[PDB]
RNA sequence: GAUAAGGAUUGGCUCUAAGGGUCGGGUAGUGAGGGCCUUGGUCACGGCCUUGGCUUGCUACAAUUAACGAUCAACUUAGA
């Protein structure tokens, strides 16, 4: 059908506002086949030709399973994340991120936020500043690369028992023989039961 | 001992945390401060009150590959 309508889980009002505002027309076999499987209890293991809808495939079940999750109230704790976004390459997380930041545009006020935050190897701020504005901000939402994200986590100041959702894009770069050393340890600092998107 | 070698001309892959600290960018206009001047009255070369002409601030165009440069501080042969 490629309609949202007709969707298993009936998306939320304002993921879908912001799906209209945005466009798309439709939903693509990609998002049709994913979103309702990566928000259902199952893992995720994509491939697809580039410019298909994937990143917007992979963080509306991020959003679904955080609002889900009672993730967005007072209820969740300090020093602690959600989700966590990989990707190989700088630039490709800062879309990632860019992409997150145009979801939550309308997000609707008068309830606890969602934010996301950018782990990204920069000489305009150090790991200790990346600690210093997770704990005040408090977001919900990591995105980053393999290397500087692994030094966060590395971090006494930050929890990772209640994270519940790893994506990685462009997954076969990721477990290539030079990314698998990082990822390793990336993944082995986080829980085991969670689910997992590799794109 | 990592990093392709170890008598030779050593410089050696892509992406991915950090790689000692610090400082520094133009040309123009007008306000400010200092410096040399100078002009009157005033008190025995020196004060007092007044008159007209290197640092920094605000605006207007180039540069944003400063992806450069400067300075301070560290460091020596793992071979038997």
């Amino acid at each position: 059908s490629l309609e949202w309508d007709n969707l298993g889980f009936s998306l939320l009002p304002w993921i879908r506002t912001g799906l209209d505002v945005m466009g798309f027309e439709t939903m693509t076999p990609v998002q049709a086949s994913t979103i309702p499987m990566l928000a259902g209890n199952k893992d995720v293991v994509v491939d697809s030709v580039t410019g298909s809808g994937k990143t917007a495939a992979f963080v509306i079940p991020v959003l679904e399973k955080v609002v889900k999750e009672e993730a967005n109230t007072s209820k969740f704790k300090k020093a602690h994340f959600h989700s966590l976004i990989i990707a190989p390459t700088r630039e490709l997380s800062r879309q990632i991120e860019s992409v997150v930041l145009s979801f939550l545009e309308h997000y609707p006020s008068d309830l606890f936020p969602i934010k996301c935050q950018l782990l990204v190897g920069t000489n305009e701020a150090t790991v200790r500043d990346d600690v210093s504005n997770f704990l005040r901000n408090r977001p919900q939402i990591l995105i980053g690369t393999p290397g500087r994200v692994l030094d966060f986590l590395q971090m006494p100041a930050v929890k990772t028992s209640a994270c519940s959702m790893v994506v990685m894009d462009e997954a076969d770069r990721l477990l290539d023989m030079s990314f698998i050393k990082d990822t390793e340890k990336i993944l082995r600092l986080l829980p085991k039961q969670r689910r997992t998107g590799l794109f």
